[PDB]
């Protein structure tokens, strides 16, 4: 976990999430497929908890200072740009230090980081997004629909590219000095 190296990992995946997040991914309206996650999700499996909520902190704030940001209140800015993309760093509580890598644990902790930033994605869309909610729609049942779906591709985009990695490159995955 030495120093430098460390930060460097950090720095160069928040670059990449960003780097990423200029790929267009709109689906509908506000159904994306979030593929820029998924630098930060490698960086929380391979480096763990503190480093992925680092991570996110700083993609987020790329992602605000370059005008990249659909912001509509500092309060909704806070939870979509810095709580919302920090939040990925829980998929590091299940990292795995030891090989051989399992495949379960990097889905597990892909599935409950992506659900988690689009839990506050779709809280968010209750208190800020209601203007936007197809006629006929509620506040909640808008927000549900359209974070959900994003949530689940965004979920569906990561596996398909972290199995890949884990078949191919499951090193990537498991931090080692030496
Ligand atoms: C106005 C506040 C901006 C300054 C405070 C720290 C900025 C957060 C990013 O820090 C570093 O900046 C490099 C270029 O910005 C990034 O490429 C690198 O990944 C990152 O580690
Ligand atoms: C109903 C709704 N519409 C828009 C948003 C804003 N939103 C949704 C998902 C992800 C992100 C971060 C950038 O990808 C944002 C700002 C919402 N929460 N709800």
């Amino acid at each position: 976990k030495f120093n430098v190296r460390l930060l460097t990992e950090i720095a160069f995946m928040a670059a990449l999430a960003f780097i990423i997040s200029l790929i267009p991914n709109t689906v509908y309206g506000w159904i994306i497929v979030e593929i820029a996650c998924i630098p930060i999700l490698l960086l929380s499996l391979r480096r763990g908890l503190t480093a992925g909520l680092v991570g996110g902190l700083i993609w987020g704030i790329l992602s605000m200072i370059t005008g990249h940001a659909y912001i509509l209140s500092l309060s909704q800015a806070f939870l979509e740009y810095l709580v919302a993309p920090v939040s990925l760093g829980i998929a590091g509580l299940f990292r795995q230090k030891t090989a051989p890598l399992k495949l379960a644990p990097v889905l597990l902790g892909t599935f409950v980081a992506v659900l988690l930033k689009y839990f506050f994605h779709f809280i968010a869309g209750i208190i800020f997004w209601s203007q936007y909610a197809w006629k006929g729609w509620g506040a909640v049942a808008y927000s549900l629909a359209v974070n959900g779906i994003s949530g689940i591709l965004t979920a569906i985009a990561a596996f398909v590219i972290l199995i890949i990695f884990v078949k191919k490159f499951p090193k990537l995955f498991i931090h080692s000095n030496y």
